[PDB]
């Protein structure tokens, strides 16, 4: 099965690369719970978010092994895949601190 080993408070973004800006994932601004999944048998990871007020899955993306956790700002740390580049907005120091220590501790676990 699945179970989520962390989660945080975060404004989820993507990057815009045509723009050179970020803009909210999932078409408004406002905070998700993010999570870290993880799916046993295969031993994958994944980031699944969600919007606080509708629910809204604005983040699903999966954890492959060596990927780069950029942690830009005490706050605001990214990742990218061939597609989008992430970024994770938190509410808090602390919660930026959970979610990143969580991430790289999935990493070691790949
Ligand atoms: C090599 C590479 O991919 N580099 C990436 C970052 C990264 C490094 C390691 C691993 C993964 C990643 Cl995604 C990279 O530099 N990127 C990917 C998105 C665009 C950007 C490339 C250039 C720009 C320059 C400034 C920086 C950026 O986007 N920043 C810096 C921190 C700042 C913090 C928060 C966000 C929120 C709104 C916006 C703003 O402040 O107006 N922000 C930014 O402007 C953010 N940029 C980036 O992060
Ligand atoms: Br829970
Ligand atoms: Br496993």
């Amino acid at each position: 099965s699945e179970q989520s080993i962390c989660q945080a408070r975060a404004a989820v973004m993507v990057y815009d690369d045509a723009n050179k800006k970020w803009v909210p994932a999932g078409g408004s601004t406002g905070f998700s719970r993010v999570h870290i999944y993880h799916h046993t048998g295969n031993n994958t990871f994944r980031v699944v978010g969600r919007k606080i007020q509708d629910h809204q899955v604005v983040i699903n993306c999966a954890i492959p092994k060596g990927l780069k956790y950029n942690q830009a700002t005490q706050t605001f740390h990214q990742w990218r895949d061939a597609r989008q580049v992430y970024g994770l907005n938190f509410g808090s120091k602390e919660d930026a601190n959970v979610f990143a220590s969580a991430m790289m501790h999935a990493l070691e676990v790949l």
